[PDB]
């Protein structure tokens, strides 16, 4: 796969864009999790799949029984990994481009975490889309948070809902979804 168009997918708490605390997620938003599954899994052309790419720490955060994430090609990046195809669902590499050089029959490519990987790849020109779940809370400062996005969104344009709807197909997009004290919306951004 040569020069794939790549999408970042992430859920972040406004306005600071916090995404984690002590190696874990600061919320459990069940509908958001299902959205993540549906969007990363679904394909538009028959007999293909998507790839999901992540840093080693993010991979290790998934319970070992629930990785690899089913129905998607999982790619894990470490600075200690040489290129290795582990099995049909798992690749080890040290860059996204090299990891996908090894790959055919993949439609979409998603970056699924974590902060370090996000904050590098936001400035990689292969990344053409951001799928950001913007989470809001009445008192965001009260949520324990130590990992943050550093996204220069001035160089990006938030697209209308119609563009997001097109991207996700017939996936149902509900507005202002509320779980506990959190309220969230699905968004799509492209390069300005
Ligand atoms: N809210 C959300 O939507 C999401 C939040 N998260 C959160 O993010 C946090 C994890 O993020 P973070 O701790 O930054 O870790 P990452 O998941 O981003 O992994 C970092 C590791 O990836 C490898 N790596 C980083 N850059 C490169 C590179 N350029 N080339 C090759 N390998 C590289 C290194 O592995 P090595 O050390 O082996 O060399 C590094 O230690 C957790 O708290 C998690 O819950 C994660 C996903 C989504
Ligand atoms: C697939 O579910 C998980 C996803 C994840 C990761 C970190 C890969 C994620 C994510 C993610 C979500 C939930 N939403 C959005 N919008 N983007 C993401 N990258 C970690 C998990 O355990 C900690 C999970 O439970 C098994």
């Amino acid at each position: 796969m040569l020069k794939p168009n790549v999408a970042i997918i992430v859920a972040a708490l406004k306005p600071a864009l916090g995404i984690g605390y002590k190696g874990k997620m600061p919320w459990r938003l069940r509908k958001e999790i299902r959205y993540f599954k549906d969007v990363t899994t679904r394909t538009t052309k028959p007999n293909t799949r998507n790839a999901v790419i992540m840093g080693r720490k993010t991979w290790e955060s998934i319970p070992q029984k629930f990785r690899p994430l089913p129905d998607r090609l999982n790619i894990i990046l470490s600075r200690s990994y040489e290129n290795e195809i582990i099995d049909d669902n798992i690749i080890h590499a040290s860059s996204i481009e090299s990891s996908l050089n090894l790959v055919s029959d993949v439609e979409r490519v998603f970056i699924i975490g974590g902060a370090e990987i996000y904050n590098e790849l936001i400035n990689n020109s292969l990344v053409s889309h951001l799928l950001i779940t913007e989470i809001e809370h009445p008192s965001p400062e009260s949520i324990e948070m130590d990992t943050f996005l550093k996204f220069p969104l001035e160089s990006w344009t938030k697209q209308p809902k119609s563009e997001l709807q097109k991207f996700v197909g017939d996936t149902v997009l509900e507005d202002d979804i509320k779980e506990g004290d959190f309220t969230y919306n699905y968004t799509l951004w492209t390069r300005k």
